[PDB]
C-alpha cells in the first residue's frame, strides 16, 4: 500500500471532494488529517469512517484563511505523526453574483480563502517537505479558472491564482525532488450536459481517485507543475 | 487617428511600461488618464511628453486597492471627459521572495494592487461601458502567471488571476459588444539578469514601446473587435503556448 505510513493533510475535508480524497488517500495506506472550518460533525463522520475500514484519521480545527490557524494546524499534524508526505489543499468556498452586483467583502473572502488559503498551507509544507527532501502538494483547482464563468469573477480568478501559484512553488521546489501540481474538476456530482462531451456530472470519488494517482504512484514522481482536468470533455486542455 | 474623441485610463501609467501605454493611446488618438500611486513628477513628466507630441492626459492619485480612491479615480475621468472607451490595468507592485520566507503582508499587497486592483476598476469601468454598449478592458499580466517563476509566488498567482478574470469579465460583458483582453509581457528592458536570454529564442528585451502597441492594437483597431477573453503573448518566443 503506497502510502504507508505516509502522511496526509487535506483541508476542507468535512465533505463532497475533501471528503472523497481523505477516504481515498486512506484506502491507500496513508494517516488522514481532516482539517474543517466550522462544524465537527461531518468531519469525525470522515475521521469515524476512516478507522472503521482499518486506517488512521484525525479531525482539527483551522479556518484556513488565517496564518495563525494554519500554524496551529501545522503544528498539530507534526505533534501526532512528525511528518507530513502529501498536503491537498481543497478548502474553498463561492460567493456567485455578476461583476456589476459584486460587492467588495465578496471578492475578498473568496480570495482569502480559495487561494490566500492554499498560500499559507503551500508555505508551512513547503518548511517541513524540504527539511525531509521529499513530500507531494496537489492543489485542488477548477475548470472555471481555465475558461471564464459568468457571476464567478471571485472563484475564477483565485482558483486561476491556484494554478500560477502551484507552478511557482513546483519550481521552487522541485530540487528536493517533491511535486506540486493542480487538479481542476469541472462539474461535480456532490441545461449544462449538452456540452459536457461524456454527457454527465462527475462523481467526487473520481476526483480522488487523481489526487491518489499524483500523491502514491510511483510514476508520478516525475509530473510537476501540471493541472489535470477530470471535467468530462468540457475543457480540452 | 482611431481614438480621437475616446478616453482612455491606464492604471499605475508614470513609468515604464504603463508609461508607454500612455503615449502609444495618446498618439492613436485617445484623451490619457495616467493614474499612479506615488510620485506627481514621474506622471507629469509622462503627461507633459504626451503634450509635447500634441495630444491630451491628465495626471490622477489613487491607490487602485482602495475601493473608494477608484470611485474618486472614475468619478474623475468622469468628470473631466464624460465617457470611457478604454482601461488598462497596469498598476502593479513586485514583493519578490521564496515561499520557504515570503511573509504574510508581502503576499497580501501584491495581491491587493496586482489583482484587487483590476477587480475594482474592471468593476468600475464596467458600470460606464455598459451603459455606453462600448468599451476596451485590457489588463497587463505577463507571461510568469502562466509558467510560474521562483522568488515570485505572489506575483505569479495575482498575473494568472488577473487572466482568470479576464476571461470571466469578457464572458459577463461579451453581449454588449465589450471586449476584454490580457497582454502578456515577458522580459523587458524598462520594467513596471545575463543568461535570461539564451532562453528568449529573439535573444534581446522586449521594448515597453513593445508592450504598449499590442495593447494600442487591442484598444484601438477595428479587427480586435472580434477578439475577445484572449491573453496575448509579447516575451520574443519565451512562452509557446
Amino acid at each position: 500500500l503506497p502510502l504507508t505510513d505516509r502522511i496526509a493533510l487535506v483541508t476542507g475535508a468535512s465533505r463532497g471532494i475533501g471528503r472523497a480524497i481523505a477516504l481515498e488517500l486512506a484506502a491507500a495506506g496513508a494517516k488522514v488529517a481532516v482539517n474543517y472550518a466550522s462544524s465537527a460533525g461531518a468531519a469525525d463522520e470522515v475521521v469515524a469512517a476512516i478507522a472503521a475500514a482499518g486506517g488512521e484519521a484525525f479531525a482539527v480545527k483551522a479556518d484556513v484563511s488565517q496564518e495563525s490557524e494554519v500554524e496551529a494546524l501545522f503544528a498539530a499534524v507534526i505533534e501526532r505523526w512528525g511528518r507530513l508526505d502529501v498536503l491537498v489543499n481543497n478548502a474553498g468556498i463561492t460567493r456567485d453574483t455578476l461583476l456589476l452586483r459584486m460587492k467588495r467583502d465578496d471578492w475578498q473572502s473568496v480570495l482569502d480563502l480559495n487561494l490566500g488559503g492554499v498560500f499559507l498551507c503551500s508555505r508551512a509544507a513547503a518548511k517541513i517537505m524540504l527539511k525531509q527532501r521529499s513530500g507531494r502538494i496537489i492543489n485542488i483547482a477548477s475548470v472555471v479558472g481555465e475558461m471564464g464563468n459568468p457571476g464567478q469573477a471571485n472563484y475564477s480568478a483565485a482558483k486561476a491564482g491556484v494554478i500560477g501559484l502551484t507552478k511557482t512553488v513546483a519550481k521552487e521546489l522541485a530540487s528536493r525532488g517533491i511535486t506540486v501540481n493542480a487538479v481542476a474538476p469541472g462539474f461535480i456530482a456532490t441545461k449544462l450536459l449538452e456540452v459536457i462531451p461524456l454527457g454527465r456530472y462527475g462523481e467526487a470519488a473520481e476526483v480522488a481517485g487523481v489526487v491518489r494517482f499524483l500523491a502514491a504512484d510511483p510514476a508520478a514522481a516525475y509530473i510537476t507543475g501540471q493541472v489535470i482536468n477530470i471535467d468530462g470533455g468540457l475543457v480540452m486542455a
